[PDB]
């Protein structure tokens, strides 16, 4: 399934896998490399150094690799990691890093990034993300795995989303957001646990309870999250899930969002 | 000539006589353009979709593309844009998915601002102006003269009344009823656009009567039933009253309050 | 210099050293000065006149029509000055012969993916509007005000001198200079001591803003006692004048 259009511009620096798709228009930069099945769509601009795993799609009017902008950032070489069957919608910008952080932006398997998202420089994202139309991660920003950011969710440089965590429409998040925990609103406050996420992704009724009482342990209790951690050692060792749960409290950088 | 040579054009393609598109353009298979529409340049075109006539748009669209939606699975849908509409710079449009109508809808003499997003199975009606940054998520009715302002989002299902008005950031969760102003994160009631109903020429008596009618179902305790049982007699008597009395009877996701 | 795939209109008018990228138009009564870089996929449309030193990203449209109903189709302007970065699908509208007919930016200005300056806007020098902040018309964004992504301005509004915005701010009165805002709607917070300092203001200054917000914000003053209050600080530092004439030309209000 190999068609490079002949109006793409291709680097001669940049590399090209079995199966790779360009459309008319686009720009595979110096630097690029495309890996297996990845179908890039028209009027794609691509700039490296960034390596792009297998099976991606990426669609129009998209800026993948690109300098961020303030040129006081302004270090090279910085890098763009994308994984595996991923799916980048129309206009997303993502950007590499910077040498005065992580030098790298980093994203793994199965994401579904949605028309006009920002990945701002270092940021990290997981597996199985969804960030929908107009999320912009500022930078410096840690997505773990089967997170969703909905619609116009903006986050805070630093802030690290949990696994399987939830914003809604227009959150402003300028705190951690622990693992499973639900955020809504400008500025984003914790509401409950992503309950409809664990169910649809199999987890056990015990697990499930035990999430209920692990989020009661940290936000209702008035513990000192030292308290909250020792209250939470032994359902932590039972079910994996809860111990995803107090990780994320332990490695918060600055505080959890409230 | 009209098609710029460094458009492509699908075979499957059918262009009125008249029609313009633009350098590096796409009008891909089974993309049907009226009589008068102008392409701009930079423009992607994906069917099964028909576009009506004098429509006109902007640099950086895709208009017909799939949702991304985990749900469509590549079914056939349909996307239809009527007459006199403008969809400016770098507006996303997406088909229906066979789970709804297998159709996205839009009516004539819509202004579609810049980076507008009209989601999956959602229909605008006519006259109707989506401002910069807009977010219908799918499955979204939005009813004639309907203004959203700036960066107003809409949840999945939402019906936005005729003469409705969002201010601009406006987060909407729950059905807007015609006539109503909704504002902020989440989206409040505020009051009725009586401006807009100046704007359009409406009659002292069914501006009076919508005063009197926003009073029945937001300020004296009713619940919706109740409310709906008041208004049944003015609703009898002002086709504006029987708008508003259907909207909030259709608002399936309840009313914003 | 100029790709052999883009368009450049005859009555166009780029200087010797102008870069124009591929797939990109610079249409009619459109001028570009010297050191200029045209990304490619970019849209130029006039009477526009773009200064020196830019960048200008691609998926940008500058130099369209507002679609705002009072416009009509006049031979409205965009005026950019030199040094500016315009990133990825940025927005600029001229401007409607309703105000000066007139879009108008500075030098220096950081202008971020998918921002938008409408018809009328003024932004000065040393200006960063970050991702997706939005100036619906005749906004004027005086030097060294930072907007923070997604930051809405409503029609009219002044953005005074070293003022910040938080991201998802929206602005629907004046922010009077070096004031910081936050949410939706916007409230004041505090003073923008961080741009003080990049700008090297001597700690007596500083004093006297910090001292100066207080009068306005923070001791139940009304304006007019707090430009009285403030004419003595005023007279004195230059920075507390800028304050002061900040608020004094906020006959619509300010941010509270
Ligand atoms: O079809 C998509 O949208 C994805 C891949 C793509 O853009 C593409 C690849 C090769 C040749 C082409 C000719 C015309 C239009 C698109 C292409
Ligand atoms: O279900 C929830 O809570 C929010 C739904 C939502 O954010 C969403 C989903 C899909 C496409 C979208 C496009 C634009 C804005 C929002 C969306
Ligand atoms: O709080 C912080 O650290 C971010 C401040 C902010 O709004 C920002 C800064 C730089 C790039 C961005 C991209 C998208 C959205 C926001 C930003
Ligand atoms: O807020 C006002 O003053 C007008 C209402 C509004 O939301 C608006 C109007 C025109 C262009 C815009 C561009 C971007 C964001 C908002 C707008």
């Amino acid at each position: 399934m190999s068609l490079i259009d002949p109006r793409a511009i291709i680097d001669p620096s940049a590399r090209l896998a079995a199966d790779v798709q360009v459309g008319p228009w686009s720009i595979v930069g110096a630097e690029v490399e495309i890996g297996e099945g990845t179908v890039i769509g028209p009027h794609v601009v691509l700039k490296g150094p960034t390596k792009i795993g297998k099976h991606n799609r990426i669609y129009q009017f998209s800026s993948v690799g690109e300098d961020t902008p303030d040129l006081k950032y302004k270090g090279e070489p910085t890098r763009l990691v994308i994984g595996d069957h991923n799916v980048i919608r129309e206009g997303v910008t993502i950007h590499r890093g910077t040498v005065q952080d992580r030098a790298e932006t980093t994203i793994g398997d199965h994401n579904l990034i949605m028309a006009y998202a920002h990945i701002g420089h270092d940021s990290v994202i997981g597996n199985h993300c969804i960030l929908v139309n107009n999320t912009a991660l500022a930078g410096h920003v840690h997505v773990d795995d089967w997170a969703i950011l909905s619609g116009y969710t903006l986050v805070h440089q630093y802030c690290r989303i949990g696994a399987h965590s939830f914003s809604g429409m227009g959150s402003a998040i300028g705190k951690d957001v622990p693992a499973y925990v639900t955020v809504f609103g400008n500025p984003a406050e914790a509401r409950s646990m992503n309950f409809e996420g664990m169910r649809r992704r199999g987890f056990s009724s015990e697990a499930i309870h035990a999430l209920r009482r692990a989020y009661k342990v940290v936000y209702r209790q008035g513990h000192t999250v030292e308290e909250a951690l020792a209250e939470l050692a032994e359902s932590a060792a039972q079910f994996p899930e809860v111990a995803v749960f107090r990780d994320s409290i332990q490695s918060a950088t600055r505080g959890i969002t409230r």
